[PDB]
């Protein structure tokens, strides 16, 4: 059994490298004009992978778009042991109840352009500085964006999934499209992609990709984000539970 | 005992996840194929030749991708077992003389190229329908080819010769005659590509024969993995590079491939 499983695995690893090579090489052709003139802000959870975010950022650029910022959500933010703390330092009511919704509404007004009063640079910088000072976020490097991708890791062991799904759902009405993307395993509870797909309201509001660890998933983030911005069309993609198909049907 | 069971579980988990990633890449490739080949063969016509070991699904995927690229397929011509066995050169010569003993593949490639391809040069004579039909019927009557459709096959700009995968060592005659056939078609149109299934990059298969010969490798493009979606799409992209850029390339995952697809 061990011999057959290792020979099968070794041959599959070789075959997958050729498949990944093809998809990386033709990626720019697949995403051509998908995000022309559009800006995207990326949010990442603590379990998100650098390589997944770098591949998504690169494909946004190949699609004619631009990334305004990468904002990291800290362990303190996702662990929801500070809803009262968040409101005490900065809340969405100061700009022109659960932690996820409140932070999504606040960061959405601050970083996304409503499809509403324009948020000036100083108000945005004050909001970002307050959240960083209190341990909620870190960020690189900030202008306003049209759309957003919230990137997570894969499976969660054990309400971190809920707070991130509610965070993404609260960002959605503040811009032209929100996509929640996770790695393989994110389509299983209690991860955020699974929470989103199991709730009729959230699944009709934001798109999801469950396999951002693979090249088809990284490309699909851009294609599905294009469908959100241009067509107002939501979709759930990948290889896990609740995925309607590996990628956009059109 | 527990370590052996843990090894089996971990190996099963790795193999299962790789199978899922590979099936997803094939499905992803099918869904985005039209985007990749968008406008690649606009206003161009392609004639397909197939050997007995070629697969219907590989040819249907190529024909479909040609159409998604804005092109059209004029005809599918089957080369028979008598053709690939390349032991009827004298008999073929007696047919070529009613349309030096030249090798069967080369003679047939030159004749079918004149009949089915439009020469890249405007001053070359146009082959009228009756001359084309007479040539096709003489080769069908003597057991060299069959073709679809039977009536009104038009002229094409480019060609794809489709084969199966690996050949046995004793089938060297079949690899050689098909590589020579494809090489002889090349000067008669705007581009010829020889595409085979996984294993075709190993000798004595036609793709392998082409890649190991300096002259043929410089004259026609090759794809060695037409059984996979990357290979089917690459046929159209590499055909585009031949017709529009005069650039030859050797693609796929086997010996002599410069890369999986065009750059």
């Amino acid at each position: 059994q061990i011999d057959r499983l290792t020979d099968q695995r070794d041959a599959l690893r070789e075959k997958l490298s050729a498949a990944d090579n093809f998809d990386i090489q033709v990626g720019s052709r697949i995403v051509h004009d998908a995000l022309v003139g559009k800006s995207v802000v990326i949010f990442r959870t603590p379990d998100a992978h650098d390589d997944d975010i770098a591949a998504v950022s690169k494909i946004v650029g190949q699609a004619g778009g631009a990334v305004t910022a990468t904002v990291s959500l800290t362990q303190e933010f996702v662990e929801a042991n500070s809803a009262e703390k968040l409101r005490s330092v900065v809340n969405s009511s100061i700009l022109p109840v659960d932690q996820g919704s409140q932070a999504g509404d606040l960061l959405g007004i601050a970083l996304l352009s409503n499809a509403a009063p324009t948020v000036e640079q100083a108000q945005r910088d004050t909001v970002l500085a307050a959240l960083r000072e209190t341990g909620f976020i870190t960020y690189q490097p900030i202008g306003t964006a049209n759309a957003t991708v919230v990137v997570t890791g894969g499976a969660l062991s054990t309400n971190q999934g809920v707070s991130v799904a509610r965070f993404a759902a609260a960002l959605a009405p503040r811009g032209s499209g929100t996509l929640l993307a996770g790695r393989d395993g994110s389509a299983n509870r209690p991860a955020a992609v699974a929470v989103t797909r199991a709730d009729a309201d959230m699944a009709a509001e934001i798109s999801t990709v469950d396999d951002i660890d693979a090249e088809p998933g990284r490309i699909t983030v851009i294609l599905a984000l294009h469908d959100l911005i241009n067509g107002g069309h939501v979709g759930h993609y990948g290889t896990g539970h609740g995925a309607m198909s590996v990628t956009v049907s059109q």
